[PDB]
């Protein structure tokens, strides 16, 4: 009586991927965090949605979607997202996986990485771009909700 999704959720270390997470499963903003996935029920669009969500394999070559997250503070971790997506494309053998660019922790003033530099990356490769705060909350259902919509533009 539900339909899952398998979602991945990459990118450089100390991005926020856990708290992104954490914000999702449990409504809360974890300071400090540590093995396995994590399940959630959600009403999207009238489905009635099991996430099945993998922070950080089986999951990378059976993930039907997957968040691509630097955070707006870590120039390095912005420069990192063509590799995680090269990745994702080899390990999918496409060019055209459903894919979500968050980028986390705007409630923070020390930002690197402007929204456009971030817009520009997102056109290229042609998905969406999401700002986000797991401190905040903001953002977060969005990202995790256009990734589900992403998925089903592609299939099924
Ligand atoms: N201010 C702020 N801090 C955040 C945010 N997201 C995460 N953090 C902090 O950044 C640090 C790293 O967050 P994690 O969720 O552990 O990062 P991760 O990407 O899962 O790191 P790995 O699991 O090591 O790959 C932690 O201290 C978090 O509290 C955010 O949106 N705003
Ligand atoms: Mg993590």
């Amino acid at each position: 009586h539900m339909t899952e999704y398998k979602l991945v959720v990459v990118g450089a270390g100390g991005v926020g991927k856990s708290a992104l997470t954490i914000q999702l499963i449990q409504n809360h903003f974890v300071d400090e965090y540590d093995e396995d996935s994590y399940r959630k029920q959600v009403v999207i669009d009238g489905e009635t949605c099991l996430l099945d969500i993998l922070d950080t394999d089986q999951y990378m070559r059976t993930g039907e979607g997957f968040l691509c997250v630097f955070a707006i503070n870590n120039t390095k971790s912005f420069e990192d997202i063509h590799h995680y997506r090269e990745q994702i494309k080899r390990v999918k053998d496409s060019e055209d996986v459903p894919m979500v660019l968050v980028g986390n922790k705007s409630d923070l003033p020390s930002r690197t990485v402007d929204t456009k530099q971030a817009q520009d990356l997102a056109r290229s490769y042609g998905i969406p771009f999401i700002e986000t705060s797991a401190k905040t909350r903001q953002g977060v259902d969005d990202a995790f909700y256009t990734l589900v919509r992403e998925i089903r533009k592609h299939k099924e």
